[PDB]
């Protein structure tokens, strides 16, 4: 659409009122053109087929509460990217600016969202395992950053490389949640998993194996479901950077915290210079080390934690 930028206002998923970055031309658009190439919002209207109708509204109000999941999705994109470009100075998720497009209301009581190689996609939910899934900010961000290992690493979703890309996306899902100074957390999807139940989550990385996922090495899935347990391993990565990130003992081995931004620091220079598309864990921990080296010097504390948490793991 060409039209006149401006500004509307609703309200998302949580009740929250926020204002919207939308575009004007006859009708107001989810359009954002503040952000490199663009930021698009479109609804799905309950179908599969994508990406759907880029989201019109007549009065730049989006108070409707069909309206509540894209005015999240739409204000979560932006604030995604803003977190990539102030912290990483990186242009959208390929370093170019390329168009961030999400659709919402795809298919009916879906739980799940998804970046598809393309875009964003975001279910409503059933009501009761989950509300419309774009409001989580960590959810968002755990998508998008999809899309930057898909330009980068390329880290092939099954077995272990497959569980590093899941760990990535949580790991820099949480430091999205954290700069937006949203209710942070070291806990995935708190914000739109059952609502009827508080105080839980889908993953945790804090402690992973409090909903069963393994928080070391040597508990592992090896079998086949989930491409490998691509979501079910994470919890040994995600474990690993909690630590790095705040320290602790873990398995009776003593971890220094370096703290959140060091930890997006290393991962981020992981991610883009060092890992491929096969890389295994162990792999990982020589890049995560190799990162920090190079940010903080060898003989530093830095790279000290990063060894002490991947040993405290069990990754070697
Ligand atoms: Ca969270
Ligand atoms: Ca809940
Ligand atoms: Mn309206
Ligand atoms: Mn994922
Ligand atoms: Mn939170």
């Amino acid at each position: 659409i060409t039209g006149t930028s401006t500004v509307g206002v609703g309200r998302g998923v949580l009740g929250d009122q926020k204002n919207i970055n939308t575009t004007y031309s006859t009708y107001y658009y989810l359009q954002d053109n503040t952000r490199g190439d663009g930021i698009f919002t479109y609804d799905a209207k309950y179908r599969t087929t994508l990406p759907g109708s880029l989201w019109a509204d007549a009065d730049n109000q989006f108070f409707a509460s069909y309206d509540a999941p894209a005015v999240d999705a739409h204000y979560y994109a932006g604030v995604t990217y803003d977190y990539y470009k102030n912290v990483h100075n990186r242009l959208s998720y390929d370093g170019n600016n390329a168009a961030i497009r999400s659709s919402v209301h795809y298919s009916q009581g879906y739980n799940n969202a998804f970046w598809n190689g393309s875009e964003m996609v975001y279910g409503d939910g059933d009501g009761q395992t989950f509300i419309p899934l774009s409001g989580g900010i960590d959810v968002v961000a755990h998508e998008l950053t999809h899309a930057v290992t898909d330009y980068t690493a390329g880290l092939i979703y099954q077995n272990e490389s497959g569980a590093i890309n899941e760990a990535i996306s949580d790991i820099f899902g949480t430091l999205v949640e954290f700069y937006a100074n949203k209710n942070p957390d070291w806990e995935i999807g708190e914000d739109v998993y059952t609502p009827g139940i508080s105080g839980d989550s889908l993953r945790s990385m804090s402690d992973p194996a409090k909903y069963g996922d393994p928080d070391h090495y040597s508990k592992r899935y090896t079998g086949t479901q989930d491409n490998g347990g691509v979501h079910i391993n994470s919890g040994i990565i995600n474990k690993a950077a909690y630590l790095i990130s705040q320290g602790g003992t873990h398995y009776g081995v003593s971890v220094v915290g370096i703290g959140r931004d060091k930890l997006g620091k290393i991962f981020y220079r992981a991610l883009t210079q060092y890992l491929t598309p096969t890389s295994n864990f162990s792999q990982l921990r020589a890049a995560a080390v190799q990162s920090a080296t190079d940010l903080y010097g060898s003989t530093s504390q830095e790279v000290a934690s990063v060894k002490q948490a991947f040993d405290a793991v069990g990754v070697k």
